[PDB]
């Protein structure tokens, strides 16, 4: 596998948006032998071109730079924002503006990743371009889509992608899904059995992710056709993890001992710790990204600001509870230990 | 493990009531080295006893019996009868009463269970009185019973279970849960999660339950932590199976292309195909187990009579399209063949 290839621990850090996945953790990521991950999503395409650099002065070794796809344009925004008065009252700020980007720079980011190519490169909320493709792996880049349905895994083969990431609805964070609908509700796969699925689907290498926080998890991914894991929740708890004080502490807190999907905080699909917020306005978000998350920007940073749990978007997997606290290349040993210790289990 | 000990292979095929898990079935499994089920819910004690009876003359191999804890009694049911008055006239029968029964003849299962010990019996809805599990203990029968959290997973060791079955959100048919609330609705766990979890909650044996639909799952399972695998749909499909066939062939039906879990044919959250009733009824199923149940049985059965899928409780766990058509046995030794491949991979 040309990915695995890359790196010899079957372990990738996921790319974390919100300031969670900086140079710091990539670089410790990669220097303990897994893939360690940058963020470009919600950056300016100069923001990712600084971490990058940052990167390279940090670690020799391959890592990657996840973007988001562009979204298209959509009543029921005016609506949410309304329901939301309380909140800007409370945090004392003002709303942010819903039409404020939907193609997150992602023309300027691609120029950079052209001009200046690096090992890794993976896309979320769609597929790009078969030429987009075509034109990293020219410049020596591999190439990596997230898919929540194996149709959606077919489609990033189609479209000439070096591996597909099947992402299960464990996953913390975003639901990658390519296009967000009302009827995706209640729609998402198990891991293990996603996995199953799309391995049968496509011919192109499968990267799992969602819920795994153990060596033997990321055993059991391979066992069942994945070429690596992508953890994001596990190392969102660690050191090098730029995640706020009151997110990391969230993720062991008997207080927040549940998760769910929701599109209160940004308007698509996203599994984060059921708080205040999540209870109170989760039941009536609508589909409308990146605009609620325009909207509710201010809202978050205001939380964060004050260390109030309540009001922040606590993105988190299923298997937040055996998140664990310390640097990130220690987890990696470990993580490589239990997947050594599953493997010899199995024979 | 004393259940793996039982058996050469680490698969067990899920009881499945409704007339699926019949004899014939069992037997094939067992036969093939697997654990065969018989499904007392819904039957009397004396029809669970005929099977039993007819399964030791098929085979002499270890095999299961699996029984529904009583339900406790609960306005809604009568909006709901309502509801299906449409479903009533088109089928042209009458609904079931609401108020047949919540015990399912627990008390004498029981007494047949402990006056001629089998070899392994399961519970589902909830745990039994650590008198039951010691009772069937001491008659030389191991005793199961589903979790679908690690806290109930905690319950069920603490009632001196001899193994938890772990049965994630993947799972067709009825979640295990031992209470059921609005609040279950979006908070199922992913099996590779749940399975992590339970694993370190409890130090019983766990077998592994939903959406196994190939050997490399099977793999995938041990090397999280599971001493066997719970297979339903995969074995919904084979010959031996008495499931109806309009719901063998809507497995694979591009028609039916999802499942989704739903309170609209018993009350409780069952995993089903997609169809008419369950976009009809479904979101405004009440949860009022086994009222709900009673009341749409006869509805079931006008369905299956006239072979109309769309009228029918079509359990199937999420990965049903992967379901294979052919002898229970066959399908225990490519799933044998599958797993071995799996191993041999892992390492
Ligand atoms: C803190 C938070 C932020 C995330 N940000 C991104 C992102 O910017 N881009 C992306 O492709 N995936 C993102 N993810 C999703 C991860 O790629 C991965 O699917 C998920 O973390 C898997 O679940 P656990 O979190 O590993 O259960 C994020 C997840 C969380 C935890
Ligand atoms: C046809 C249908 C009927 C089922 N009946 C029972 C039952 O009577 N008792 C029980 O404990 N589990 C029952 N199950 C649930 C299984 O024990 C198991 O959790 C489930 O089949 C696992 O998913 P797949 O179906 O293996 O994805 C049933 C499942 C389906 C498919």
């Amino acid at each position: 596998s040309a990915l695995t290839d890359l790196f010899p621990l079957p372990i990738v850090q996921a790319p974390m948006a919100g300031g969670v996945s900086v140079p710091q953790l990539a670089a410790a990521v990669c220097e303990a032998g897994g893939l360690g991950f940058l963020a470009a999503g919600y950056k300016t395409a100069d923001g990712m071109y600084q971490e990058i650099k940052r990167l390279r002065g940090l670690t020799g070794r391959p890592f990657g730079v996840n973007v988001f796809m562009p979204q298209p344009e959509l009543g029921a925004v005016e609506v949410y924002a309304h329901q939301l008065a309380g909140e800007a009252a409370w945090y004392e700020t003002e709303l942010g503006d819903p039409d404020g980007g939907r193609d997150d720079g992602y023309d300027a980011k691609l120029a950079v990743l052209l001009d200046d190519p690096v090992p890794v490169v993976s896309f979320h909320f769609g597929v790009p371009d078969r030429e987009v493709i075509a034109r990293l792996r020219r410049a020596g880049t591999l190439t990596l889509v997230t898919a929540t349905t194996p149709e959606e895994a077919r489609a990033v083969e189609a479209a000439g992608a070096d591996a597909v990431i099947a992402q299960g609805v464990e996953a913390g964070g975003h639901q990658g899904t390519h296009r967000d609908s009302s009827e995706d509700d209640g729609a998402g796969i198990g891991l293990l059995s996603l996995l199953a699925q799309v391995r049968e689907a496509v011919d192109i290498p499968v990267v799992a992710a969602g819920g795994i926080m153990r060596g033997g998890q990321i055993a059991a991914v391979l066992a069942a056709g994945a070429d690596a894991a992508q953890l994001g929740t596990a190392f969102l708890a660690t050191d090098e993890s730029g995640a706020p004080g009151p997110h990391k502490r969230a993720l062991t807190d008997p207080l927040f001992a549940r998760t769910r999907l929701t599109r209160a905080f940004t308007g698509r699909p996203a599994r984060s710790l059921v708080n205040r917020f999540l209870r109170e306005h989760g039941p009536y978000a609508p589909a409308a990204y990146p605009d609620v998350h325009h909207l509710t920007s201010p809202l978050r940073k205001a939380a964060a600001k004050a260390g109030d749990a309540q009001g922040m978007a606590l993105w988190a997997g299923q298997g937040h509870r055996m998140a664990r606290e310390l640097p990130a290349g220690r987890l990696v040993e470990v993580l490589a230990a239990e997947l050594a210790e599953a493997r010899t289990a199995l024979s």
